[PDB]
DNA sequence: TGGCCTGCAACGCGGGCATCCCGATGCCGCCGGAAGCGAGAAGAATCATAAGCCGTAG
DNA sequence: GTACCTACGGCTTATGATTCTTCTCGCTTCCGGCGGCATCGGGATGCCCGCGTTGCAGGCCA
């Protein structure tokens, strides 16, 4: 089975982690230090499969 | 340990109100394209029909 | 001295036939596509003040 989340982002670097490590990474908030980077990359398509 | 949310205070700009100009649009009439799947034809998966050898018997 | 046939049963290997699936054509008609006009709801600008926005400092969070 291997629940894992495969996520896109918007340069179009494809991956996939499992969903217990996407949960826990997920645990906080986002600083907004990266925020601040106009060239910074984000997630793009989301999908749990 | 470094950074983020929020309270307090000061500043500014746009929401709301109306209307004049404006852009889509519903309707009407004329013209285009695609769908319509039904059917013909080809390719492929599957089913049907012979042997080869395993070892004692004739 | 010196080889040559099948019967009893199970798994493969080689080849043709059959039906399922898919590729491709058929013109036509109906649903749609498109041009034009009156219409009706909408956007922007004039104006004000009060709420949205922002600077600064404090306490809390990853």
């Amino acid at each position: 089975q291997e629940d894992v989340v495969v996520t896109l982002s918007h340069q179009g670097y494809v991956k996939y982690q499992p969903l217990s490590e996407y949960e826990a990474q997920r645990r906080g908030g986002k600083g907004k230090s990266a925020a601040r980077i106009k060239e910074e990359d984000f997630i793009d398509r989301l999908l749990v499969a």
